[PDB]
This record gives structure tokens, C-alpha cells and sequence, in this order.
């Protein structure tokens, strides 16, 4: 009949959690690191608990803390 061969378009590092390997699109808490990288607020505070440096940007992601332990 019977297409359309159809995309958004625009789908590059826009709203995509590369931690939990899934796209977001609507209402999600996003957080962007100081090293310019946007991720999901939950998963960034999962993978980057024990690590705190952009693997390419070479900037510390914890940018002050200011916790303890
Ligand atoms: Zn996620
Ligand atoms: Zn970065």
C-alpha cells in the first residue's frame, strides 16, 4: 500500500543513556557532566559512582565533592 520508510532524523548523542543502553525521549531526568556529556540522572549515578573522569574529554566529572566515604 503501504510505507512510510520513516525516521525521526536527528538522533546523535541527543537524549540517549549510553549507561543503561537505552534512549529516553520525554520527561526523564537528564544530567550533563561538566565534561560535556549528557546521560540519565539515575544511571550516571550508577556507572560514575566509582569512576569520575570523561574517557575522552579527560576532565574529572566529580567537580568537587565534598563527600566522604
Ligand atoms: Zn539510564
Ligand atoms: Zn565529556
Amino acid at each position: 500500500m503501504k510505507q512510510d520508510g520513516e525516521e525521526g532524523t536527528e538522533e546523535d548523542t541527543e537524549e540517549k543513556c549510553t549507561i543503561c543502553l537505552s534512549i529516553l525521549e520525554e520527561g526523564e531526568d537528564v544530567r550533563r557532566l561538566p565534561c560535556m556529556h549528557l546521560f540519565h540522572q539515575v544511571c550516571v549515578d550508577q556507572r560514575l559512582i566509582t569512576n569520575k573522569k570523561c574517557p575522552i574529554c579527560r576532565v574529572d566529572i566529580e567537580a568537587q565533592l565534598p563527600s566522604e566515604s
